[PDB]
């Protein structure tokens, strides 16, 4: 008699409104909805759960339906309920579904309930029926039988909604073979949340990288004195088309990310205009004493030299200041590889890069991120793989993926593309050796469901100059809480 | 009843001379030798075979020994010994093993074999005693039942000598998920895959093979500056271990004159595609044509003259060209001299790169360089490991060539600085197989991978310096790849 529950819900556990559902159609989350309650199978609604559905839906096709009123024309309560199914139906009758509230914290309170099919949907709405609060909500928001998730699927979405599904339970031929892969094969591994097996999020990419560092990653010396582990050549993709890898696991700074990138696309170099916005990711690295370690006495405070987004805008032109204009010298990267992908987007040339040995020991750091390609294929969809040389997997890296997605999506738009995968490319790879108690917590989280950005004033917005920092909504952004990481300079 | 048959051999067949093995020892085929006869089973050998083994190691341990003779102390044929195996022994005697020469050929007679398990040995060596012809031969060189390959491992190697392993065959909460499962795979025509009957594909080769499927079977046709037209995807990753042998591709053959004769016209920085002509490389003169040239409104260069390209931003990065024939020792940054610096004094530094991609100086080459970054690698054993990014990939002609190239420049540098080869990382940008390539490349895909050779350099001695090495300096060791599959330049 094992019972599973089928629920959508917002992440303050919200599931309806009006006798009705409170976010417009999740077309997808319907798929599987179909999918998931037929295999014949029992669904088992309420009263009012019945009235919901229109008509030439309400008989659920090839399921047994059952309501539970005391008022219509179909048992008086739960409890007879799963009689009916264990007297009659015995034969036929596989697993079955509880499918409104009142009978989900029914259910519960009962304790029948052996899994949860949760649809998690990122955005919060207006609702007055809501969810049983449960152990394992957690897995909502930031918020002895416990509910452990063993599946989280990829970031879906529909008219504007993310949304996850999670399912929850309550706790000689080629044998012949063997012996030679035996003696070719071989302390304690970590992993990112070992108890889900079925693990679709795109943001396990990253939990697995961190993992996999510190159990083979090599323990190194480094520039900063701090100490790493770490690896070399690693590998990460996202999908831009449903979802934004803005990541979960803790609070990522989006303030910072969209200003860092609207500065880099101004070809600025003071990080001061960075730090008045309270942006202070770069002042670490262009202090006085920094500067001097450098061997930049000269420069001021503040002046990163010509770095990253002057690469961009005026490649080989000879840099000066901070407060000068460059405005025509150098190659402006930017504009070349947006004006041909407006006008020939099969040419295999369209790439930017931040690398100049001519200018490395001008610079405050050397770039990090130093080159991106952009692909289009045959439907107008667009990509582009960043190479990164040298990644700090706590702190810079969900950065850097949230940096170059966002400007995936604001090239597709100036192209009139849709934008479709970042390729993320790694060098040295490495996690600071005091990061490491702080990662381990990390990798107990389980994602969230990714968000979306949206950019506003889409009509306004004809070149990529003329984005500000107040054209993007991000929707949906439920991550659990910030993870403090001691930058080491 | 079924047999299996345990050898190592060279290319040719070859197995023995003077009642020994024809190569020095092989430690790792000794230890799967071992592993593979005891898990009780039975050994089954010729006379001359017994008294080939050392006495210290003779009767062999834990393992019932049958010897076939008609001289010693035991049985006088095969048949023979099947028999003893039957009429005692049918408890605790698990397989039987036959591990010499007509012993070998009168167990294929018969049939009674099941699996041979071929240790690969990848050089010749002086042999007076053959293995016998068997239908499936191919798996070894390029000289109804037929022996098929399932297994494919890794190259190994011991003592300068490359091998492979492979076997040939005769011819609760999982309930609950399955439906979640089951919709997220339905949505979304016959797959082509590189030798599908081989199970364990274990030599790194079959990254490349396996890339050729994936841009055949999902890649999206489109258009391009050549005319030609091609099928690509975005983003592609291979792998390769330089510790025990080298990648130099076995499913086609590779020009390795070529490889080594560029990427040391590279070294030099020359611009000058006519030298590399000279020698017999004409990977270069289709695009330094007149015609060519001119097509990329440069008519003021000389034919032959690639621009400042490749060695050139290598060894002298934004330094102000002129032409071919002028020297520019001392001017622009010289990236492989600062590498090399850094990887002696600095190994932990994480700036060890060296880019051609300059766009100030893009419109004067002739060709926007495809592989146009590569970056260095030191872990805390001293091996250096290398990536390479490649904006663009012909798959086909230029990705085996261009794998050679920068593994091969892998092992220079880690000479140089005192280091041991690791790995090299294969970085794709857009990835592709032009339309023209397909037929052939499909029927590439049907040719199982041989070992890989090693690549030896000769004269460690004199050599001190990166610019210190010539053609002369190298040897390839053990390459048996299959014939040349001639592919045209899309031009
Ligand atoms: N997104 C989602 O996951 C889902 C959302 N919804 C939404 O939620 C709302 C419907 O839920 P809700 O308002 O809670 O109403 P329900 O559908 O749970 O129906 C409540 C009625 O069912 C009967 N009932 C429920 N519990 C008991 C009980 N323990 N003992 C006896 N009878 C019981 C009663 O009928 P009687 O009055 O006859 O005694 C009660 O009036 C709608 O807005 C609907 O759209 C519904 C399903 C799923
Ligand atoms: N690398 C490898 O895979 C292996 C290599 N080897 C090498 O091969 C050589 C040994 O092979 P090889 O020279 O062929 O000799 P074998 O070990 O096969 O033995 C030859 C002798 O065994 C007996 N014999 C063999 N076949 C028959 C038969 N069909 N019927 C009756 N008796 C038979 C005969 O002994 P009698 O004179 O008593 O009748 C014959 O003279 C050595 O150099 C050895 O190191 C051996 C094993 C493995
Ligand atoms: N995870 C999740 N997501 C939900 N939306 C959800 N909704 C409800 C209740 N609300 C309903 C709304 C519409 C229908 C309806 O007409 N459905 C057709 C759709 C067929 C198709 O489109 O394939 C069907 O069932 O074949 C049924 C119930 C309960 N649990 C739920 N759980
Ligand atoms: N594929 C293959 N490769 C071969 N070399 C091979 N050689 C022969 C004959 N030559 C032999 C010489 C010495 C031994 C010996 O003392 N071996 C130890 C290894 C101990 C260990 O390291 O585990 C053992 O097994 O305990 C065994 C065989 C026959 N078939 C063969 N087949
Ligand atoms: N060790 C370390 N040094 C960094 N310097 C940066 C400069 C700009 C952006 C970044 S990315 C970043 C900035 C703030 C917080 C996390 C990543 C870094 C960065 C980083 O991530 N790690
Ligand atoms: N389509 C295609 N065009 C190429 N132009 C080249 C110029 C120099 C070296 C190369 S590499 C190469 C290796 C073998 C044969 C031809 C080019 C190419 C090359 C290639 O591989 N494919
Ligand atoms: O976007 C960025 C910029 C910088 N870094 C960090 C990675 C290195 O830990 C740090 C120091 O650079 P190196 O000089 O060590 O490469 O820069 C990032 O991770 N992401
Ligand atoms: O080492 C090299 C050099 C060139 N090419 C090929 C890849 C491209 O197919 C062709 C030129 O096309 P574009 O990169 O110009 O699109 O050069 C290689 O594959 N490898």
């Amino acid at each position: 008699k094992p019972v599973c529950l089928v629920v959508a819900m917002t992440p303050k556990r919200g599931i309806g409104i009006n006798n009705g559902l409170p976010w417009p159609h999740l077309t997808t989350d319907f798929k599987h909805f179909s999918r998931v309650t037929k295999t014949f199978n029992a669904v088992v609604m309420g009263r009012k759960t019945w009235e919901s559905m229109p008509r030439k839906f309400r008989p659920l096709v090839d399921r047994l339906n059952i309501v539970v009123s005391s008022s219509l024309k179909v048992c008086a309560s739960l409890p007879a309920a799963l009689s009916l199914l264990e007297e009659e139906y015995k034969d036929s009758v596989d697993q079955i579904f509880v499918v409104g509230a009142g009978l989900y914290e029914a259910a519960l309170s009962l304790g029948v309930a052996s899994h949860l099919y949760i649809t998690r949907v990122a955005r919060e709405f207006p609702c007055d029926v809501f969810f049983p609060a449960f152990p394992g909500d957690d897995i909502l928001s930031n918020k002895e039988a416990t509910y452990r998730p063993i599946f989280i699927s990829k970031t879906f979405s529909d008219n504007g909604v993310p949304y996850d599904f999670v399912v929850l339970e309550k706790r000689s031929s080629a044998a012949a073979i063997a012996p030679v892969l035996a003696w070719m094969d071989e302390k304690e591994l970590i992993r990112a949340v070992p108890h889900v097996h079925f693990r679709g999020h795109e943001e396990f990419q990253y939990l697995d990288l961190i993992a996999d560092i510190i159990n083979n990653g090599r323990t190194m010396d480094d520039r900063t004195g701090v100490g790493v582990i770490s690896k070399f050549g690693c590998t990460m993709r996202y999908s831009l088309d449903q979802a934004f890898p803005l990541l979960t696991t803790k609070r990522v700074f989006w303030k910072g990310v969209l200003e860092e990138l609207l500065w880099f696309i101004r070809g600025d170099t003071n990080a001061n205009h960075l730090s008045e916005k309270g942006v202070k990711i770069w002042d670490k690295n262009v202090t006085r004493e920094f500067l001097d370690s450098r061997n930049l006495p000269h420069r001021e405070v503040g002046d990163i030299g010509p770095g990253y987004g002057f690469q961009w805008r005026h490649f080989g032109a000879a840099y000066k200041d901070m407060h000068t204009d460059y405005t025509g010298q150098g190659v402006d990267q930017l504009k070349n590889v947006i004006q041909m992908l407006r006008t020939n987007p099969t040419d295999r040339r369209m790439l930017m890069t931040a690398w100049n040995p001519a200018a490395l020991d001008e610079m405050a750091l050397p770039p990090c991120h130093l080159l991106c390609q952009f692909y289009v294929n045959d439907q107008k969809e667009l990509s582009c793989i960043m190479y990164q040389r040298s990644c700090d997997v706590g702190l810079g890296v969900p950065f850097n993926i949230a940096s170059y997605s966002l400007l995936t999506l604001m090239v597709a738009h100036v192209c009139n593309l849709k934008p479709k995968e970042f390729i993320h490319f790694m060098g040295n790879t490495h996690v600071y050796t005091n990061h490491v108690e702080a990662l381990k917590e990390q990798l107990r989280r389980e994602p969230r469901p990714f968000p979306i950005v949206n950019i506003l004033n889409k009509e306004r917005i004809k070149e990529i100059d003329d984005f500000t920092a107040e054209d993007f909504e991000v929707v949906g952004y439920v991550p659990h809480g910030r993870i403090q990481m001691e930058m080491a300079v």
